[PDB]
């Protein structure tokens, strides 16, 4: 797929010297939406969630999901796509996206600081996380699918999965706590973060649709099926599922994976419906 | 380059250039002043959506030909005349956050200039000619030689950060000021209002680079700091009221150089150097 280096969105825009007129109104609308959705960690009121955080099986599940969010990913890819996509509308969106991932990361840190007041507990939790069978699986999948050896199209599809598939079970877990009306700053920041992550997903699906040379159906399905297994491996397995049904969560993960496929222009492969009408 | 080769050989093990190995989370905050800058930036967030140019277009059409030509060239210079590189080079989390935010904000400045240019220069052909015309002026070529000398993969980080401070602190200082000259005439509100937002952002960017420089154990010789800064002034003087003469327009070229020298001295002393120009700010409207 790499021999197609004649892609227009991967080609330098010599003919253009300023932003207007807008050449890609649809990718520009996504930038305008991200910009208008901007929020800071300051909007999270935490005080009334530490009294609220203070059962013991829930406490344990939360500490581990926060630690996962904060520490699960190894060694930047919004920055890669910022460098290699050439259209200004797309450069703007990826650069805004790096600053929003940073707000996400800060918000998880802040949550962590509030929930685990003890620096010793917290360091112990970060070390024991950094060895989980789900953290290793993720790194294998990234190793495989986010190479400089890979095509831009495989990388864009893999990006779509990091945004739309990975973490979707932990987002769901926290939505289950919201359905229960518990832990209000966690569930509030979770719904903002999850909202951003959905925009980031549709945006890569949009970039992928600007490509004249798309992947074979089979290759898209491989990438996605594998991201599913990585995701299966955490929220009801490496960390046991405390009032949630493990099997129904597998179906929800598979449901978001099919939805991404549709979005990437491929057939569903799981045919799972959404088990949770609360999502 | 003797003073540069000794500087790099020393930055081997600068704190802020060394991986945070024993850090795993943002809290507790290890650099509270770097953090404070990030929070101020983020609290300052604004977008080009807040700029409206309807009043401006009425004003612009009343302007004489000299003033229109002056405005078009200043805009075209702003539009087309490395936070991403500092993002990667500084290793501390609070600074990385600031730099990444800075990219998004500078993108907003760029969009704002694109918007101004689309409204002020509705003709696509004259725009095209404007941009082709400025790519050639000495002032752009002066800009590029200074930048090729002081910002390269060969430099010492300390050099690059003082250059970076001049880019924000000194370059465009004259065009910012010239736009405030128009505000003083109660004209072109979109232009002057987005000008104060963007000018205020560059102030914050300048001070942050001064802070970062202060976090270095190994400082540059004052003589190197002064050369960077004198050369940047010369770059800035070569455009505003030289490549684009302002006197015909009611402005004063001689006070313009004096104002740029004032800004430069304020940078040096922010970088912990003695002033070298001793120029005072000639313009009562430029901090008021
Ligand atoms: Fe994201
Ligand atoms: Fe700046």
């Amino acid at each position: 797929k790499s021999k197609e280096a004649n892609e227009k969105i991967l080609s330098k825009e010599t003919d253009r010297f300023t932003l207007y007129p807008i050449l890609y109104p649809d990718v520009w609308d996504f930038y305008k939406k991200a910009e208008a959705s901007f929020w800071t960690a300051e909007e999270i009121d935490l005080s009334s969630d530490l009294k609220d955080f203070e059962n013991d099986n829930e406490k344990h599940f939360i500490k581990h999901v926060l630690a996962f969010f904060a520490a699960s990913d190894g060694i930047n890819l919004a920055s890669k796509f910022l460098r290699q996509v050439k259209i200004t509308e797309a450069k703007k969106f990826y650069a805004f996206q790096i600053a929003v991932e940073n707000i996400h990361s800060e918000t998880y840190s802040l949550l962590i600081d509030n929930y685990i007041k003890d620096e010793k507990e917290r360091m112990n939790l970060f070390h024991a996380i950094e060895n989980i069978p789900a953290v290793k699986n993720k790194a294998l999948w990234a190793a495989k699918w986010i190479n400089d050896t890979n095509s831009f199209a495989e990388r864009i599809v893999a990006n779509a999965c990091v945004e739309g598939i990975l973490f979707s079970g932990s987002f769901c877990a926290i939505f289950w706590f919201k359905k229960q009306n518990k832990l209000h700053g966690l569930t509030f920041s979770n719904e903002l973060i999850s909202r951003d992550e959905g925009l980031h997903t549709d945006f890569n699906c949009l970039i992928y649709s600007l490509l004249e040379n798309k992947l074979p159906e089979e290759v898209v399905q491989n990438i996605v099926k594998e991201a599913v297994e990585v995701e299966r491996s955490f929220i009801c397995e490496s960390l046991p599922c405390i009032g949630m049904n493990s099997r129904l969560m597998s179906q929800y993960i598979e449901f978001v994976a099919d939805r991404l496929l549709e979005c990437l222009g491929s057939p569903k492969i799981f045919h799972a419906k959404n088990p949770f009408n609360w999502m």
